[PDB]
């Protein structure tokens, strides 16, 4: 499946060298980081879909997260599939877990008022998680079954918005360094 959308956002301490190359490739090298995302894929969410990456280089030097990252409206979710990461695993508030693409993931949510979203400024929203247990291995051809999460969060009052958007295959960072190349289809 050919992507569409590019994300590259930095809130401006450190350095976030992402490169956004051929096709559904994109890579990042960042050095003394405050907050970045980088992601490749589409501009309208979907909840049916399946994804399709290749972590060729994942190499954190702290707290990082190759992690499925997308946003939707009424109400405003931020959201994830974690699927692996550097020094730090997230959490939140448990709910319950889902097993899907081999891994079994926890299940969370978390609010965060004051912060940055996709109307932008400082806000609140709130955020439905899906936090693999173990590190999953990269290097090989990955797949996020999302409807998986959907179904999952939604039998969790996890229900998300009418209105969707963006939805790609991401590299996180809060104040860390590190490196890598996925591809995502």
């Amino acid at each position: 499946a050919s992507t569409d959308y590019w994300q590259n956002w930095t809130d401006g301490g450190g350095i976030v060298n992402a490169v956004n190359g051929s096709g559904g490739n994109y890579s990042v090298n960042w050095s003394n980081t405050g907050n970045f995302v980088v992601g490749k894929g589409w501009t309208t969410g979907s909840p049916f879909r399946t994804i399709n990456y290749n972590a060729g280089v994942w190499a954190p030097n702290g707290n990082g997260y190759l992690t499925l990252y997308g946003w939707t409206r009424s109400p405003l979710i931020e959201y994830y599939v974690v699927d692996s990461w550097g020094t730090y695993r997230p959490t939140g508030t448990y709910k319950g877990t889902v097993k899907s693409d081999g891994g079994t993931y926890d299940i969370y949510t978390t609010t965060r008022y004051n912060a940055p979203s996709i109307d932008g400024d400082r806000t609140t929203f709130t955020q439905y998680w899906s936090v693999r247990q173990s590190k999953r291995p990269t290097g090989s051809n990955a797949t996020i079954t999302f409807t998986n999460h959907v179904n999952a969060w939604k039998s969790h009052g996890m229900n998300l918005g009418s209105n969707w958007a963006y939805q790609v295959m991401a590299t996180h960072g809060y104040q860390s360094s590190g490196s890598s190349n996925v591809t995502v289809w």
